[PDB]
């Protein structure tokens, strides 16, 4: 009945993948206990860093990140849900249920990728491990694994970034192309999709 509907809970940063020195590996700055209390109240007080971050519903984790100060994912893994931020929870900006993609105002202390103009193929997955997993691309969201590897590997990256040599985000990792249960491919949102749905 109406009294004793639930609300789900925001989408809450757990931590990060820190790509900012030589060795990229994930860092935890908030646990499960204080995740849900996070996820129910929306006040998220932590300092965020970095430019992909870990996210956490009640009961989904995977990945977030930056471009053009808005902080993206995947709306399988986010649905409708606001984010907690230092002052509550933080309403969607974007929301495209055909693209699989949402979007919020990327959250102070982060920083953001840079839109891709390169033009090149030979790309770099970051899963939620830290991994860097050369991908050479196939399509506008297409792209085949280097060294293909089971699904488990890349389970809970999605909202993960593609990034060119010099570090551009050319997409959000948004589904695997799997066979047998290996992923020889990944498919992604294209940065320039992103920078339509701005518009
Ligand atoms: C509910 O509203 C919507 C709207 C749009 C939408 N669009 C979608 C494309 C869509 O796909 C669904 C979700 C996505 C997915 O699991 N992605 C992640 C991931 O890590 N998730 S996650 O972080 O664990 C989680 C679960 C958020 C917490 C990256 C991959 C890691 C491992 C793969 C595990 C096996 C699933 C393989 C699927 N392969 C697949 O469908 O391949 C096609 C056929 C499509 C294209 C290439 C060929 C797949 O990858 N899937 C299914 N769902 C939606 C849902
Ligand atoms: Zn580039």
């Amino acid at each position: 009945h109406m009294a004793s509907m639930k609300k789900k809970g925001s989408v809450v940063i757990v931590g990060r993948i820190n790509l900012s020195g030589d060795t990229a590996y994930a860092q935890q700055t908030r646990g499960e206990e204080g995740c849900q209390e996070t996820s129910q109240t929306g006040r998220d007080k932590n300092q965020v860093e970095g430019e992909v971050q870990i996210v956490s519903t009640a009961t989904q984790t995977f990945l977030a990140t930056s471009i053009n100060g808005v902080l993206w994912t995947v709306y399988h893994g986010a649905g409708t849900r606001t984010i907690a931020s230092p002052k509550g929870p933080v309403t969607q900006m974007y929301t495209n249920v055909d693209k699989d993609l949402v979007g919020w105002q990327a959250p102070q202390g982060s920083r953001s990728l840079t839109p891709c103009t390169c033009g090149s193929s030979d790309l770099y997955l970051v899963t939620r491990h830290a991994d860097v997993i050369p991908v050479r691309r196939r399509g506008d969201s297409r792209g085949s694994l280097l060294s293909p590897r089971p699904i488990s590997y890349l389970k809970g990256s999605s909202g993960g970034p593609l990034l060119c040599p010099a570090g551009h985000a050319v997409g959000i990792f948004r589904a695997a192309v799997s066979t047998r249960g290996v992923a020889k491919a990944v498919d992604f949102i294209p940065v320039e999709s992103l920078e339509t749905t701005m518009r």
